């Protein structure tokens, strides 16, 4: 019904590497910043 991929807590400012949302663009800018320091050995993601 209300359920899945298309549910009911969606933000157009929502991070997709990790995935948090906040209240402003402005905001999710500091956030996006975790994902510049961080330097992973290699195979991470999947
Ligand atoms: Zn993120």
């Amino acid at each position: 019904g209300s359920s899945g991929s298309s549910g009911e807590g969606e933000k157009p400012y929502q991070c997709s590497e990790c995935g948090k949302s906040f209240s402003g663009s402005y905001r999710l800018t500091q956030h996006w910043i975790t994902h510049t320091r961080e330097k992973p050995s290699g195979p991470s993601s999947g």
